């Protein structure tokens, strides 16, 4: 068959917003009530549900009647893409062994004890729970990875599926790829609460937020091909993205990291002059297993809109037309290749940031585009002169200008286009923005 058909055939629940309301749109109605506080976000394709800790902060799904037992004795999937902030180190020391649930069907107020499922945070792991009428439970305990700029539970979108197969194990996959699995042979029936709440419980940091979208329930434990179609099914390649997933936008601040040289600032030489790269400098914590580089350091550019004509958007599509800026003590210089401007054998174009010199023509009309790695949050540049003819993909070129020290700097070369394909590629670019989700310790 498809994969379409039975991933769509075997949805039971499937959360969609939809002029600023929240439903499911599976066909089976069931009835959602969201509470005053629970918030609406930038998600991956659309807007995303907002928690933050407070009891107004939740939203809870009436399972209708017709799917009200399904995962009883069945096998079963819970997927929906997950955004949990950095963690701060002191948040680690303070409730770093303090569970808490996110999402769960179990029951606590009355004297049930909570057979059912649960979606729970406790420190950095992302833990699912089973637990039958007996009270036997079954967990799979996922502990993120320590290094955090590539870290699932550090600050971006990503996409969780969790499928239960009563015979043999539960088994958690992040974007699309295996991480965690448990057997779960032993337990007996689940009987769990009529609601499937949405909040944080339990949770002792009053601070605590995450933010959920497209939380959907299949009624069969979906395989690996069926997970990864899934999972791609939702990066729309239309609209750019940040570097934690969601759309990039005109106006605003970013700072540039080479994702195949991810360590890496981009700083300037001067006012006219390049840009190059530079190492960044990084946290570590060895009690606490954790390290990674730290962000925003290095320089910070501004994508304005190149003209008009009609519509005006505030996120930035793929193949609009483009100007870029470094933004600068306030100030804002345009980047761009001047006329027959300095070049690494007559073809990687130096690119140069406030250029001014008299009577050159000063090329700046960039694309902005996305032509190779849809699950990676980055995104292509291509300069134009003014006949319109491509100066090249935005790129870096290892070499020496006058007699300073030998650098990776930027440039725009044409022959990145005979290299799309490659798995990693000097012309992709992260654009990171300041955020509250991560804070550097
Ligand atoms: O804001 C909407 C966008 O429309 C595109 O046509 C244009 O190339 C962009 O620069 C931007 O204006």
């Amino acid at each position: 068959e498809d994969i379409d058909v039975i991933l769509k055939k075997s949805t039971i629940l499937n959360l969609d917003i939809n002029n600023d309301i929240i439903s499911d749109i599976s066909g089976f109605n069931s009835s959602v009530i969201t509470y005053p506080d629970a918030q609406l976000v930038p998600g991956i394709n659309g807007k995303a549900i907002h928690l933050v800790n407070n009891e107004e902060s939740e939203v809870i799904v009436h399972k209708a009647m017709d799917i009200e037992y399904n995962d009883m004795f069945n096998n079963f999937t819970v997927s929906f893409w997950l955004r949990v902030p950095k963690v701060s180190a002191s948040h680690l020391e303070q409730y770093g062994t303090n569970e808490y649930s996110i999402i769960s069907s179990m029951k606590k107020h009355s004297l049930s004890i909570g057979s059912g499922w649960s979606v729970s945070l406790k420190g950095n792991n992302l833990i699912w729970t089973l637990k039958d009428s007996a009270g036997e439970v079954r967990q799979i305990t996922f502990r993120d990875l320590p290094d955090k700029f590539n870290a699932y539970l550090a600050n971006k979108w990503v996409f969780i599926t969790i499928t239960n197969d009563r015979l043999s194990s539960a088994n958690l996959y992040i974007n699309g790829v295996l991480m965690g699995s448990a057997e779960i042979t032993g337990l007996g029936a689940i009987r769990e609460d009529n609601n499937i709440t949405l909040k944080l419980d339990r949770c002792n940091n009053n601070n605590q937020y995450v933010s959920i979208d497209k939380f959907r329930i299949f009624c069969k434990a979906l395989n690996p091909k069926e997970i990864e179609k899934l999972y791609t099914s939702y990066l729309s390649i239309t609209f750019l993205r940040d570097f934690w997933g969601n759309p990039l936008r005109y106006d605003t601040e970013y700072y540039l990291i080479p994702v195949a040289s991810s360590s890496k600032d981009v700083q300037l030489k001067n006012i006219t002059d390049y840009m190059y790269l530079t190492n960044a400098p990084s946290y570590t914590n060895g009690k606490l297993n954790i390290y990674y580089r730290r962000l925003y350091n290095g320089l910070k550019f501004i994508i304005k809109r190149y003209t008009p004509n009609n519509e005006i958007d505030s996120f930035v599509k793929s193949g609009d037309f483009i100007k870029l800026y470094v933004s600068y003590n306030n100030n804002e210089h345009i980047v761009g290749y001047p006329k027959d401007g300095n070049a690494f054998n007559n073809l990687d174009r130096i690119l140069r940031v406030g250029y001014n010199a008299p009577g050159i023509p000063l090329y700046k009309k960039m694309e902005a585009v996305k032509l190779r790695d849809l699950k990676t949050y980055s995104v292509q540049l291509k300069l134009y002169d003014d006949k319109n003819a491509s100066l090249g993909l935005v790129g870096t070129h290892n070499g020496q200008i006058g007699n300073d020290p030998n650098r990776d700097i930027l440039i725009a070369s044409n022959w990145y286009f005979n290299h799309l394909k490659d798995k990693i590629l000097g012309c992709d670019w992260y654009f990171v923005p300041t955020d509250e989700g991560w804070t550097n310790d």
